[PDB]
């Protein structure tokens, strides 16, 4: 009851904090008050360089649009690990069948990645490199044939997701819910997964009603965003199927 | 007040009864063939199919004929849903183009929600319950047509496990129509205001009608995700058919819906 749910919410929030470096509270302040370490801004082809020499980019080893895609892959691999480690703090997650843990992570990370990408996006761009940088939405659409429409649909999703004004303590439970789905293809013991998600869902409801007592039916609106999230992932993989018709060995292995 | 949501629950339920002639209650009573109140005739092959006219109201190869008569039912369901929508409070007050956008995008999502009420894992009622067409028979039909109903069965089997009755669905169907995220809406905010009320009424309803079913509300909303994928598979499958058989006509209403 209240105490029990509110303890898990606290637990998940604490865990969410130390698993994820760039929190939403942090990214929003960096974004459109707390002006003290304003980030470098990539708004066009000329500011993309310099940036390279000014940011501590870790993926540079060749077209501009491909090298931005590849940088987005590197970052995705990092977040998989951060998500993986957060997953392991969700009560009951590690006690599940190991194959099921792997399946849940496998089919969940993309959904979680775009959820949290929203936290770093406004309608004019997205933070990059732990917030030391900013890539404008306009510069991204202007990129080559298949690449210019890779991150527009995430921008579109983010504006409608951020309009819910969740905070991290909201997002922590929300992400738990996503991982502990239960309809992921090929699960062996759905019952403990759904059991856990049921718990997480209960904790999310309470969390939203206390943290947003004036946002009516917010729980239901948040859950409704899962349909947009899955269509986004579904559309994302198809543009990946076209990229395998455009372009390392050991590096191609890492992805 | 709870009491206003309950009255909205009753209103929508009563209008569901009036616009949908084959309820889930009727369908369940037919499907559980332990009630000889009128049992269905069962189509499972070419020969049962051909006998299916001497015995059922039944107005080109086998696959065509089956999906020509499924097109009829589909446009007829569009009208029934369309009639149900006008009964949702506030719906007819919205901008006319919004009204048209809501039906455009909600209608198939509702057709497969309600198709589950006609389905068990084994097959689906047809011709207003008089008939029953097995899942295997549908899955066996020619290269493109056979790939059509199987994803509805898969959804229906899971969705049916929620054990919703007609009063639950009436509210759920109303929430789907009044989304607000549909592409191209002019006044999103009055749509969300109604759906906000619809969602409140659904939540209370599930809590009251299914007291032991924890988080059935949330679980039901998650299902909204399965619906939209099915629309997408179906549509892209529909695009294969118009190129395979250029002699075959999709009904104009359903054409207009698909964009
Ligand atoms: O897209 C639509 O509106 C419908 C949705 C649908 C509606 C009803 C059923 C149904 C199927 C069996 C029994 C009862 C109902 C199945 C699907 O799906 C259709 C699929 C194929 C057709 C079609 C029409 C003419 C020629 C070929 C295919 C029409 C509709």
């Amino acid at each position: 009851e209240s105490a029990d749910l509110r303890a898990l919410a606290k637990h998940l929030y604490d865990s969410y904090i130390k698993s994820f470096p760039l929190t939403k509270a942090k990214a929003r302040a960096i974004l459109t008050k707390t002006t003290d370490k304003s980030p470098f801004v990539i708004y066009d082809m000329n500011s993309l360089m310099m940036g390279e020499d000014k940011i501590k980019f870790k993926h540079i080893t060749k077209e501009v649009a491909i090298r931005i895609f590849q940088g987005c892959q590197f970052r995705s691999v990092e977040a998989v690990q951060e998500i993986t480690e957060y997953a392991k703090s969700i009560p009951g997650f590690v006690n599940l069948d190991l194959n099921d843990q792997v399946t849940l992570l496998k089919y969940g990370v993309h959904e979680i990645i775009y959820t949290m990408l929203a936290s770093l996006m406004n309608k004019d761009g997205v933070l990059i490199s732990e917030g030391q940088g900013f890539m404008t939405r306009e510069f991204l659409k202007s990129l080559r044939k298949p690449f210019g429409d890779f991150m527009e649909p995430k921008f579109e999703f983010a504006v409608k997701f951020n309009a819910l004004e969740l905070d991290d303590s909201d997002l922590a439970i929300f992400i738990a819910v996503i991982i502990l789905s239960g309809d992921r293809p090929g699960l062996l013991n759905v019952k403990p997964i759904e059991d856990i998600q049921d718990n997480l869902l209960q904790a999310l409801e309470l969390q939203l009603k206390l943290n947003h007592p004036e946002s009516s039916q917010l729980f239901a609106k948040l859950l409704q965003k899962m349909t947009d999230l899955r269509q986004i992932v579904t559309e994302h993989v198809q543009l990946l199927q076209v990229i395998k018709k455009t372009e390392h060995p050991l590096l191609q292995e890492i992805y």
